[PDB]
């Protein structure tokens, strides 16, 4: 039998709207990531989606068909159990331009990524570009490019686009990134993609001695309506562990924490609590390591965690020393052009007093530029940000025609 373990690696799925990210994740895992009513209704990803699968290989069979996502080799005529390789999980990002920030949040949780490119749409589309560049900036460079929807175009058309993709990646960090043609919808050539995932998105080394840090993207509670009020389960906080590991009964804190109102004046106070449970998907564990999306059960009042209230927070051990900053200095670099815009547009230099959007970890925060230099800006934040390390990368966005567009990036200076 295959072991029941947590996913050991996170693979982002990104790309332009409707190019088939969620359907690809379904093709691989059997799971439709969209759980929210508005997502199902509007037919779009809004919040980050999530799905896990085991990966195995039938050692006596021919590749890529030998790769399986369930413990059976019957499809290659063997009654032998396939060799378990690892459990993996997917971070399914929204493609809509208006949701770029969400993609950015998800990118902080990715060990590698799949860029989905629709074979029946002109390449390169705005968010194909924006997601690609964002991946490059953030350092998610273990990339597979998937040409999806090949089922509706001839092989020749798909090859023409393939040539375009090679042209696009040439001279960039992605020059030798593999391109794999599939049909996510009708499940064609998925095995080649599994093989490619095993080859190009290896589980990274984890230094489990590092201080535990989790980036928070969800928060909620299991309590069904009409639940007896003093028998409510504690709040649950969901996210991904980016370093170290957490264990049941650990004393933890959520940073920056809780918004506090004092005569209409606002501060943030760390939220202290204790880990009552650890879960990945449908399985309970006693500890939680990088890879996968974890649900940390706590003793918190469910009202504190309701409706993703804590999105963008981080969680550390209670005694961790972590700067929570209302002002930050950023060593920055700007892109030459607003890659995510439909019509070509140059990036204007940063101006003092302008409002910028900053993506840091899973958080998204508006701030006012208080100082501009050639290599550095200083920003007064509308809300504080937890900065858990010295070389944290931030992505900078500017509001352009009412739309937040990525325009640069930088290092948060301590
Ligand atoms: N013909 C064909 N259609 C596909 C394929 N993959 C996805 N689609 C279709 O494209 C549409 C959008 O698919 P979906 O998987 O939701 O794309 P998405 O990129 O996650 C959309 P969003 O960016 O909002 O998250 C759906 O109608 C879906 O059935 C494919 O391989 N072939
Ligand atoms: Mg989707
Ligand atoms: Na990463
Ligand atoms: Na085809
Ligand atoms: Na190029």
């Amino acid at each position: 039998a295959w072991p029941k373990v947590q996913p050991e690696v996170n693979i982002g799925v990104v790309g332009h709207v409707d190019h088939g990210k969620t359907t690809l994740v379904q093709a691989i895992t059997g799971i439709w990531t969209s759980k929210h009513s508005e997502e199902l209704k509007r037919g779009m990803t809004i919040k980050l989606g999530y799905a896990e699968t085991n990966i195995g290989v039938c050692e006596s069979c021919k590749k890529p068909e030998a790769y399986v996502t369930e413990p059976s080799c019957k499809s290659c005529g063997s009654d032998d159990e396939p060799k378990f390789l690892r459990r993996i999980s997917f971070i399914d990002a929204p493609g809509h331009e208006v949701l770029m920030a969400t993609m950015l949040s998800g990118a902080a949780l990715m060990d590698g990524a799949i860029l989905v490119v629709a074979a029946n749409e002109p390449f390169p589309q705005p968010q194909t570009r924006e997601h690609f560049v964002a991946l490059g900036i953030i350092g998610v460079k273990n990339l597979i490019i998937v040409q999806n929807k090949v089922d509706v175009v001839s092989k020749e058309e798909a090859l023409s686009q393939y040539r375009q993709i090679k042209q696009f990646t040439k001279g960039t960090w992605a020059e030798n990134v593999p391109i794999t043609p599939v049909s996510a919808l009708h499940k064609i050539n998925i095995d080649s993609l599994i093989e490619g995932i095993e080859e190009y998105i290896k589980t990274p080394y984890r230094d489990l001695s590092q201080k535990p840090v989790m980036l928070v993207i969800r928060s909620f509670d299991v309590n069904k309506p009409g639940t007896q009020f003093n028998e409510l389960k504690g709040g649950v906080i969901g996210g991904s562990i980016i370093q170290g590991l957490f264990k049941v009964d650990q004393e933890i804190k959520v940073l920056p924490g809780l918004r506090v109102e004092k005569q209409g004046k606002v501060s943030y106070e760390p939220i202290f609590t204790k880990i009552s449970s650890i879960r990945f998907g449908d399985e309970e564990f006693k500890e939680a390591k990088p890879g996968g999306l974890v649900a940390i059960g706590t003793y918190l009042d469910p009202s504190l965690t309701k409706a993703d209230n804590l999105l963008g927070s981080i969680i550390t051990l209670a005694d961790a020393e972590v700067p929570v900053l209302w002002n930050i200095r950023i060593k920055y670099n700007l892109l030459e052009r607003v890659v995510g815009a439909k019509e070509m547009l140059k990036v204007d230099p940063i101006r003092a007093k302008e409002t910028l959007m900053l993506s840091v970890g899973s958080s998204t925060t508006l701030g006012i530029v208080t100082s501009v230099k050639k290599d550095e800006i200083e920003v007064e934040l509308r809300r504080p940000v937890a900065v858990w390390s010295n070389n944290i990368r931030t992505v900078i966005s500017r509001q352009i025609a009412g739309r937040w567009r990525m325009i640069g990036w930088g290092l948060v200076e301590i």
